[PDB]
Order: C-alpha cells, then sequence, then structure tokens
C-alpha cells in the first residue's frame, strides 16, 4: 500500500536551505578549535569527583567549544524556513531550550565508533568519556550520551535527515514558556512532513518506514539528556570560580 508522494517544490527548497544552513555553520575541518582555551588533562584514572571539581581542567576548553557551538546553532536556526516568523521572545525560548540537544545531535558528525570518542581532527581535540568527567560531569549523563551517539550513528542518516532532525528539535511547540505554540507546531509540521516524505522517496530499501519513528524516539531521548544535563550543570555551578571557566553565553543559556 505504502504511497510515496514525491517531494514538492517547496519541500525540495526546504531541504536545500537546511543543507546550506548546515554547511555554513558546521566546519567539518574543525579549524576554529585552536581559538578555544586549550584542553588540559590532569591525571585522574580514578577518575575522582573531588579532584575533577578541584581542577575542572577540561572545562574552559569544553565551555568554549559549546559556546561556539551555541553561536553556530543560533545562526542555523535563523535560516530554518519559518523561524523568522516567530516572535523574538519565542525564538529565544526555543533556542535556549534546544541548545544542548542540538549540540548533542550535531556532535554525532565528529563522533566515531572507531573508539567511541568525538574526534575533531587531532589528538588534542579528541574527546572521550574521561575528558567530560574532567569538566565536572558524571557518568549518569556521559554514559547515556554515548549510547545515544551510537544509536544515532547506527541509523545511518542521510545529511538531509540529519539537518531536518536538528531543525525539528529546535522548532518544538512543547517547550516551557512558548507563547505561540500553534505557529511553532505549523513550522514543525512542515519540516516533519518534509522528513517523512524524504525517507519514503529517498531512503532505500525501503522496508524502513521504521526510520521516522526511530528519529522521533531520538528526540524523546534528547529530552532526557537535556534534563540530566540541566541537573548536573546546576551542581557544577556550585563550584567556586566556575563562572570564569564558562562564557557569558553559556551562563545565560544554562543558568
Ligand atoms: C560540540 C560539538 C562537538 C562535540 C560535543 C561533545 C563532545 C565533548 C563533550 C560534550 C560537549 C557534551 C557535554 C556534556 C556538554 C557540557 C557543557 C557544559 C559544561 C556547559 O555543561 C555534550 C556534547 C559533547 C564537536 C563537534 O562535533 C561540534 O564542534 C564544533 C562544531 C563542529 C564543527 N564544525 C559540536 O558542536
Amino acid at each position: 500500500d505504502s504511497l510515496r508522494p514525491k517531494l514538492s517544490e517547496e519541500q525540495q527548497r526546504i531541504i536545500a536551505i537546511l543543507l546550506d544552513a548546515h554547511h555554513k555553520t558546521y566546519d567539518p575541518t574543525y579549524s576554529d578549535f585552536c581559538q578555544f582555551r586549550p584542553p588540559v588533562r590532569v591525571n585522574d584514572g580514578g577518575g575522582s569527583v573531588t579532584l575533577e571539581l578541584s581542577q575542572l581542567s577540561m572545562l574552559p576548553h569544553l565551555a568554549d567549544l559549546v559556546s561556539y557551538s551555541i553561536q553556530k546553532v543560533i545562526g542555523f536556526a535563523k535560516m530554518i524556513p519559518g523561524f523568522r516568523d516567530l516572535t523574538s521572545e519565542d525564538q529565544i525560548v526555543l533556542l535556549k531550550s534546544s541548545a544542548i540537544e542540538v549540540i548533542m545531535l550535531r556532535s554525532n558528525e565528529s563522533f566515531t565508533m572507531d573508539d567511541m570518542s568525538w574526534t575533531c581532527g587531532n589528538q588534542d581535540y579528541k574527546y572521550r568519556v574521561s575528558d567530560v568527567t574532567k569538566a565536572g560531569h558524571s557518568l549518569e549523563l556521559i554514559e547515556p550520551l554515548i549510547k545515544f551517539q551510537v544509536g544515532l550513528k547506527k541509523l545511518n542518516l542521510h545529511e538531509e535527515e540529519h539537518v531536518l532532525l536538528m531543525a525539528i528539535c529546535i522548532v518544538s511547540p512543547d517547550r516551557p514558556g512558548v507563547q505561540d505554540a500553534a505557529l511553532i507546531e505549523a513550522i514543525q509540521d512542515r519540516l516533519s512532513n518534509t522528513l517523512q516524505t524524504y525517507i519514503r522517496c529517498r531512503h532505500p530499501p525501503p522496508g524502513s518506514h521504521l526510520l521516522y519513528a526511530k528519529m522521533i524516539q531520538k528526540l524523546a531521548d534528547l529530552r532526557s539528556l537535556n534534563e540530566e544535563h540541566s541537573k548536573q550543570y546546576r551542581c557544577l555551578s556550585f563550584q567556586p570560580e566556575c563562572s570564569m571557566k564558562l562564557t557569558p553565553l553559556v551562563l545565560e543559556v544554562f543558568g
């Protein structure tokens, strides 16, 4: 039965805009990483919550990484068809609430199953579980995060599906504090319809009209990661002098 409408003119334009937005906002050569505060990796095979919190050795580097990435996500979001129709208030509510989620999704591009790390072109910029603990996070966030990255990789998304997924994440009508939920939902539906249509015309075999449900379940998983991150960030923020180690944008988004 399984009908396969072709992508409309407009849906094809939405995909090209999203791909363009992504390519303008994600440098796959990682060439800006030398501009961040440098990574420092203290000795911590233990690897000791007391010590991690005392030093927070990887925090200035990873806060700079995330802060830069939030800036990129803002730029990506402004190019999503319809985002600019939203009030400024709703734009910002959507950005602040999705930031960490979009970062976790876009990080999949540097994540490698070779060794279960985020590898950004060189061993100074390879991030492992241990480097995240050295920024003051705990295994209750990191291990589910890695499971998420693996499950995502194993979907083998086309770049089209990947950018649609990021856009769908940002334009979510159920975020706390949004005012025009209906408009946001309309924007999201246009994107969701484009993704469903895409998978059905363009993603082979296909028996896997399972993929759209799989993608949606990733969005649910990201919600869980987002709350756990928020809880841990709050604990991190109790560490004296933590704020120095962050950035103004990070502080505003998560504080
Ligand atoms: C951030 C990205 C990358 C990796 C992402 C990682 C690996 C390290 C640990 C990180 C940061 C997790 C912790 C829990 C966040 C903690 C945040 C605070 C401390 C504020 O609580 C969440 C995502 C994780 C590299 C890369 O894929 C992109 O990098 C720059 C853009 C790439 C290009 N071009 C992407 O945006």
